[PDB]
């Protein structure tokens, strides 16, 4: 517990940019793109107000557009007078991917017609298209093969406080170890994380802070309308916050919370607000109506585990169940707990032979061990119960590929 | 029930079946079969023939049956086992886990075949586990797979009886003959014996 992430103060003018959405759409071969920027304001509405959205490639400005507020007509009562959408044509754009994290800089200026800048907000932009077609998850028209890992925000000394140093470090080891994607298990991460992924180049699964595993049954709350409000905010605010990061390629509804009507609602909400990205969720069986990807945890390659209500089929069999057509990406697989990862190659071989097996996210990145001190001030690695904490689940918080200090297993 | 159409030796295999001038002769072989056997309950699937590649003639005829006898599915393995002239993915000799990615007409692992992007048909091998001489090694692997995957709905082993023919020696005693034993040539020797039982019906 505590004030574990940054605290700050921000000054905005009275007439301000209260929101902005950045989208990139492409032509059949990506040789041409349209960057669309929706900008919203708070402040007195005035005729002389303008928005200028400019696109830069390094120190080169590649595109720009300016316009007064007042969106198009949308219904019988009109349109959003406090909004406006800029559309910028980009030819032969340099595309973003984890292999080549090309980025552009988008600068949104709020200013007077005549020139006076009120404020400017900005972001990095990755031109890329994420889309599921014919059962495959494509990136820029090509099928991804996910080399992922789940990663909590954990630090042996600091606990749940995340610093750039550590983040950078995690990123590099992952890249140096052939990983191309990471899952935010199981909550939106510290802001800087997304920026780093954008820049170094990693595919990200951004996940809502919603986990009700201890319930009985698991969907006790998620299936209850009375909890829909609290849940919705865990989803909506995430989306509103991270929708412009190119690194984020999929949204996730949370984790281990069974499957409830609430998930369905929320799933549709997202699809509605941001069609640019697929939505997945593993709860209730991993192939529910609330997920665009079959995303099981721990399904085996060849071996079926027919649990009731929520079987975990052999991943290869799962794909060809009658009527099934989705891609399969394990949200969790290969539990790296201790002396583990036996049978890892087996998964890879399957991922390589079957087109719709587009990989998965190993469970997980780093051991959740906390440093303690002995009678003579020497530090040692602690786990559940080592703090008088009980009930506890002992070493089960230690399942990483690397030790808490980042030394590899 | 399978129309009497096989043009295996053409180069490429669909040389005639893709020719509209052969449509007619081909049509009769399909139509007259349906016309004749359409009342037998035992017939559950129609087959367009065998090893004649994949040509337009097959699409037209596939359509003819569907039209005239919606009661039964039509299958055809030529041209790749999963062409638009077949309701059933019905490959010959596709392996359980092992891909054989021949160009133009690959034979994927059956388990893999079912879930290729956009694929939804059931799969029943029109030919499998080639029973020539001391064979059938790996038969169990298929059974396990068929049992495990709903869409893997079995197949037809190749084949039931050895095509040996009886000949006699000076002594007047009978012997089982094969390819070339009659002075025939060119011939394919023992290739005509792929059965589960010998010609006299004695099991292998
Ligand atoms: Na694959
Ligand atoms: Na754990
Ligand atoms: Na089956
Ligand atoms: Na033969």
């Amino acid at each position: 517990s505590g004030i574990f992430r940054d605290v700050s103060l921000l000054h905005k003018p009275t007439t301000q940019i209260s929101d902005f959405h950045v989208a990139t759409r492409f032509n059949d071969d990506f040789s041409r793109a349209v960057l669309e920027a929706e900008v919203q304001m708070c402040g007195e509405l005035r005729d002389y107000l303008r928005v200028t959205v400019s696109l830069w490639q390094g120190e080169t400005q590649v595109a720009s557009g300016t316009a007064p507020f007042g969106g198009e007509i949308i219904d019988e009562r009109g349109g959003y007078a406090d909004r406006v959408t800029l559309r910028l044509n980009v030819e032969n754009p340099k595309l973003w991917s984890a292999e080549i994290p090309n980025l552009y800089r988008a600068v949104v200026e709020l200013h007077t017609a005549d020139g006076t800048l009120i404020e400017a907000e900005a972001c990095d932009v990755g031109f890329r298209e994420v889309r599921i077609e014919n059962g495959l998850l494509l990136l820029n028209g090509k099928p991804l093969l996910i080399r992922g890992v789940n990663r909590h925000e954990h630090h042996p000394l600091h606990g749940q406080v995340m610093d750039e140093q550590t983040m950078v470090q995690d990123i590099l080891l992952m890249k140096q170890n052939n990983f191309n994607a990471v899952r935010c298990s199981h909550y939106p991460n510290h802001p800087l994380w997304y920026t780093l992924c954008d820049r170094y180049g990693l595919y990200v699964v951004d996940e809502a802070n919603i986990e009700t595993h201890g319930m009985v049954p698991m969907n006790r709350l998620t299936d209850d309308p009375r909890w829909l409000p609290a849940m919705s905010e865990r989803v909506t605010r995430m989306v509103q916050r991270d929708r412009n990061h190119p690194s984020v390629i999929i949204w996730s509804l949370g984790n281990e919370s069974g499957h409830g009507a609430n998930h369905d609602a929320l799933y549709r909400w997202i699809k509605s607000v941001d069609p640019s990205r697929p939505v997945q969720y593993e709860g209730g069986g991993a192939d529910t109506t609330a997920t665009d990807i079959i995303c099981p945890m721990y399904a085996r390659v060849d071996e079926d585990q027919p649990f009731p209500a929520v079987p975990k089929w052999s991943i290869k069999k799962w794909l060809s169940l009658p009527g099934e057509t989705r891609p399969l990406i394990l949200c969790e697989y290969a539990h790296a707990m201790g002396n583990s990862l036996g049978g890892f190659a087996k998964y890879w071989q399957a991922f390589r032979q079957y087109p719709r097996l587009q990989g998965g996210f190993v469970w997980d990145w780093v051991d959740q061990s906390l440093i303690k001190y002995d009678e003579n001030g020497n530090p040692w690695s602690a786990y559940g119960g080592d703090f008088g904490d009980t009930p506890n689940d002992r070493q089960f918080c230690m399942n990483g590929l690397v030790f808490a200090d980042r030394t590899p297993h």
